[PDB]
């Protein structure tokens, strides 16, 4: 009852309709997978579960997570399960393959997650049975099934709004954020920062030659101050939140490979990572935003470390202001924060996001020459889970 | 040691279309978890974790356990996941909560399923980033995330026929397999058997007082070997698979309330049955229908136990032919088998149809007087999973 | 320069989603054509040119009137046009025969209307390029091509509702309206008095018999006062204009055989009725519901005749409203007008309605021995169209 | 005696999806009313009927032709109708207008076309009472009311290609007529043949300032019989209709004022033009390529007149095909059809484009000197309309 991470992989992370607008969120997540795979030098024939989050399922086709493993080449005798934890989904498959490996009723697993926020289907309800007469909707399944609350049709950027307004986070800090989360996450590609836990997709062409998608899409070099200021609020003309301080719709995969602390002494495996702990919370759907630094104290209760024990962290910035609250609420230095990017300037792929922190957090602890990481993720519907990692 | 559960309780299973057409999946699961945690006299408060199934997502809003949970009376302050294994959904959501259970991290977790069929919605793929010129296709999104293969677009339907066909099993096989799941669900209906397993759903009306839906609609008293014989194949003019010998599309929810023996001894709680063990096996796509003999194999060996120490089974009736064959793959005494009936009769709400098993198995080795029995279900995509459990009176 | 009517034809009306849901409009239409060709004794070869009135064309495929005329059994050879005037469709088509009779460029004319209702599609505006993100509207194309203002957005149900109220007309003026509607559609149909101008739909059936559809689906028997005083305002509820005193949404097909007088005469032909003139008036959107008194007051000065030369009128039933308000702007004796009842009792199928009231005006006019009758109707968009005929 | 036409005019055509893409139907209707009645120094408040043609009506909204004269600044006391005769809408437009003012029931006339390809809709047939279960159609409504036959769903390029494959049209002479159409459009344009019919469009920007359409944008300066002959076969790998030998799906309007004679000499107007006769055959839907030169032989056998006395013909260019064919059926002169190109270079708006040749033909008579010209064209559905018409200068 110990899990060590032998591998993590993600895709460069595209915009909505960008770089990645034509590769399957299960495509994105074979991609994943097949190189935490080789990082890890496991054979895909002996892996014995695959756990894969994925948000928007509807027109994915028959269990996602099943597509995700046999693009990645992994034989069709390996189980498999798709979860469903909104914004925390590629996370908690992680913080779920934990469990299994303490259990011992299996000691190799693969886990992470995959969105394609860019091939989500509309829907129409009411075509099944009849419209009868009158006019209808037809549904964008992101904001449906992904972007709005189910019990009040509120969009989560709303949410957003109204947690940074009661926390006094004003407009000016949120678009600073915003900002140094362009220039950590322009400045960490450009050092060859991300070029470890990057696999490139290879999309094949009409033309001769194939597309390789190498770096995230959506970091800016050229965004400021000056320029965040101008953007309107987006979801309510009287708050703070715009299309520049709140993450996009984006496409991407992110994979890791668990295995027993046991086997992996065994087979002489010297691990990337040891799963420490884990925790979820819980509240009220409309204060999701406050969930990461709550699951963060929560955590640091449960392991009987302090604040000043964390070596770095990844709080997933659902908005600017989420990762200024969470910073409060924790009492986290910002220097420790996110420190190659976060989702403002990298994007919210939301079933890969939570996998996605992990991989980012376990790199920006080997280049900082290892130690202790908290990964930090609300999610729609009012959760928040957090996991602590260690790089030796 | 062993995972207990407190409880387990199902709505009745609805026709496609039918009795329970104006009920979300979620509420037919917190209708389901509701009457799973009064029958475990459990606070709602107290429940730590709820893992639920559903396939068809698509439509159903952010994570639909939340909206089960929230719709049973279960605080906001309680965490919870949404899982899918196609057709084993419900069944891998109770196998998740015993492992979690298991390691320590939760005491008490509410498990199971749920899926409306019937209100699965259209969808529009290519209008996003625009058709351009030419028709397309508007998704039954049953059609799209249950019915159908993700690899090759087979219906499972095919899949169904095409083993049946190498198997050897007949149409006659097949139809008489039919005829005993009505004959048995329409028994355990009449008898009184299936009431106290079924919460009944009760649906406001605009109109006057609210329906009452108590019984499982699927199940018919006049159906005969003649009527099956008659009706034509649904997949294949050369296959032996109709809308007889397969379960339909369906609506329903079906939940369990799990807890450590630890916490259940110190709160003075007598089990209604103890989770000995479980394991799941994978195959092909095509190769669905073979898995739940397959699957209770790997239990048996994986227990050290015998075919002869299990009292009854619980193979969902993915069709007909899927009873039959796991039969003599595991060589069950058919006597022993979905002895209150099974899928065909009773219907395949895919999400729900594993948990469902489960709450029909507990109560028919309870009706046995005790003993042990093996729940096993197959799904699309080529996965069985199975699970053991005790259950003793007194 | 002297157009007859040979003949004159009309299905019954079906309710929407009722006993003609299952027949396309240009099925309704083909019946009507055929029925008036066998009535007039002239061979479907030679119709000389078809002009036929249909509203929702969306979906009906190429050029309606053709597929109306070839469902009759006219040959490849024959001419034709589809005309949209709204409402006016149907009378159009006839009054456009008169003109072009009235040149000697042909001498025999088919022309009528068809709706179905029932078989209009819903559309998608905005799926060809892409939604991109966000909800959309799913359109029900009777209420985006038929029912509502293409200028406002605005209900024709609301413009009756505002020229009700402006007009000074009670509820209770409406609903005795249409009871009366009502109770002369239900007493003409049991004395017989649609036996000679209705032609049978007859649908083949899944079943072995086939159905025959040979009544009008909307008249009550049962319905009264009390009832239709219960009803509540369907478009603004501070208005009059209810499901009961509206006509519905129907389905519906009428045709009529024209000729030059001269050609009548040489080939011994007795008409049924002759056309001595016709003329349109249009206005604003909003004042639609007023312009059938207008149309009479104008085809009167145009004709030298007074109200009291008009032995019948056919107005037809856009609201109870109209048919009471366009009695006060003409002066018209009410028991000289729709006998045998109107669109309230009866339904409006839009493209049919037209041809629909000339057809019944015929019979009505026979029922009585003959004479002079007026045929007007009002039109969404804010035009208005009258025709005299007489029946000797 | 004889109507007379005042004025005509035409937007530019625009490609689908192209220049006049965020133009709707009703204001490209609108435009080229609006320049006909400035061009005619008529009041719009004088016009006493407006009669126009489009086809893909599905989403345009309540009789649009009212919508098009009220984009005009036509009163609202003006009484319309729309018409529809598939390709032949526009011109039927103008015939009728020629009818009804012969019958002195009116004496001044608007009619004319217009078609926004581009902004057609698509239709879900089946979901006003519901699909029910399995996967439907998401029809192109340009396809469903414009493109395919309404009795066969055969597209008209099918019966284009069947067509010249039957009257020995080779591809190499439909690729050369696609050639000079090319040819002939791009120098009318660029010689300055075009700008007295073309009123350009202006679209409002929501940024800058507006953009003014004033060329036709599907004619192409760099086309080749080399690339021309490199295009695949379109509906048939076995036919001879490519993308380049047949026109687009495009946008468009154009607009005629027609005075009687007995008005026209009250008022001190000279005619731009006169309709000397028109007439309309019908055949078999799948012969709608052959009617255009048949639909000329009746016309010259109706006026006892003879091919030779014609100085220009428009035959709407439905496939390059149709030009070649209905020059050997009419015996016509190729140096006198379509001299300032056709629908393959210029594009094929359906709605517009029967009035739109009859704009071009009393431009290119004018050009000429003066003299007689037909327009002649073919629809969907299988009938051709043809009108004579007079141009004299001074
Ligand atoms: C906020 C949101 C609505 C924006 O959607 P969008 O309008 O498509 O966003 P875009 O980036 O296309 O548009 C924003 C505009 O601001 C500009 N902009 C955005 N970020 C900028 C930056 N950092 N610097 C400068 N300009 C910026 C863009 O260039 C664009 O302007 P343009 O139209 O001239 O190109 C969408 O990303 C969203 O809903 N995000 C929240 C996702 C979320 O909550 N996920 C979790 C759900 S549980
Ligand atoms: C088989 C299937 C296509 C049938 O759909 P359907 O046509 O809507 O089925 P219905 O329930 O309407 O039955 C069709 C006909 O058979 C008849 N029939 C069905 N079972 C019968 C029985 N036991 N006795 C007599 N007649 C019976 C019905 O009465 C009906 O007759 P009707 O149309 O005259 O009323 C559909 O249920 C299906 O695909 N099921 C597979 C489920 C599945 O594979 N799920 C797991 C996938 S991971
Ligand atoms: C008014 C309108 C919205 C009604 O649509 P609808 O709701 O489908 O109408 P229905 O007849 O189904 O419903 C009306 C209700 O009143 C009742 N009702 C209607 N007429 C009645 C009568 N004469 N006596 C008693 N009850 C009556 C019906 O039974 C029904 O009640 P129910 O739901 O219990 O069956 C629709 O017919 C309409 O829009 N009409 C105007 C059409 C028009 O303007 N055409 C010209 C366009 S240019
Ligand atoms: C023929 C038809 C299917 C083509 O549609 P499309 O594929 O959208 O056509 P495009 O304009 O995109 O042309 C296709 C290709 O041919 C090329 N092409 C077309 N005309 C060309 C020319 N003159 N020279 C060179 N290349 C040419 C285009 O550049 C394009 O190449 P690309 O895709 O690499 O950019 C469509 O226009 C049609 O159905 N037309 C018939 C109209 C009709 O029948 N109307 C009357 C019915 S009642």
């Amino acid at each position: 009852s110990k899990t060590v991470i032998l591998s993590a992989a993600r895709t460069p992370v595209g915009k909505f309709g960008g770089s990645l607008k034509d590769v399957k969120a299960t495509e994105l997540g074979g991609i994943a997978i097949k190189a935490a795979l080789e990082r890890a030098n496991v054979a895909a024939s002996d892996v014995e579960e695959v756990i894969f989050g994925t948000v928007i399922q509807g027109g994915q086709g028959q269990i996602p997570s099943r597509q995700a493993a046999r693009a990645a080449g992994i034989p069709w005798e390996v189980q498999t399960e798709t979860v469903n934890k909104v914004c925390a989904s590629g996370l908690r498959a992680v913080t779920l393959a934990d469990q299994i490996i303490r259990t011992g009723d299996q000691s190799l697993i693969v886990a992470g997650g995959m969105e394609s926020m860019s091939n989500s289907p509309y829907i129409l309800r009411g075509a099944r049975w009849g419209y009868r007469m009158g006019n209808n909707e037809v549904i964008d399944l992101n904001v449906a099934d992904g972007l709005t609350c189910a019990f009040s049709g509120t969009h989560m950027g709303v949410y957003g709004g109204e947690v940074a307004k009661e926390d006094g986070i004003s407009r000016e800090a949120q678009d600073e954020w915003a900002y140094r989360s362009h220039q950590r996450a322009v400045s960490a590609h450009k050092e060859g920062r991300f070029e470890e836990e990057i696999v490139p997709v290879t999309i094949p062409q009409r033309k001769g030659d194939p597309i390789v998608v190498a770096k995230d899409e959506a970091p800016r070099e050229d965004t400021t101050i000056e320029k965040l200021a101008k953007l309107k609020p987006v979801f309510d003309k009287t708050a703070t939140v715009t299309a520049g301080n709140a993450p996009g719709l984006n496409d991407g995969g992110a994979a890791l490979v668990l295995m027993s602390e046991d086997r992996a002494k065994q087979e002489g495996r010297k691990p990337l990572a040891t799963i420490l702990a884990h925790t979820a919370i819980a509240v009220e759907s409309k204060d999701f935003p406050r969930t990461p630094g709550y699951a963060i104290n929560a955590l640091l209760e449960k392991t009987g470390k302090t604040i000043e024990d964390i070596d770095l962290f990844e709080i997933n910035e659902a908005f600017a202001a989420v990762a200024i609250a969470s910073t409060e609420i924790a009492g986290i230095d910002p220097e420790k924060l996110n420190v190659n990017g976060g989702a403002v300037a990298m994007g919210h792929p939301i079933g890969a996001s939570g996998a996605r922190i992990i991989v980012t957090l376990i790199h920006a602890l080997k280049q900082r020459g290892g130690g202790i990481g908290i990964a930090s993720i609300c999610s729609g519907g009012g959760q928040g889970d957090a996991v602590m990692i260690e790089v030796h």
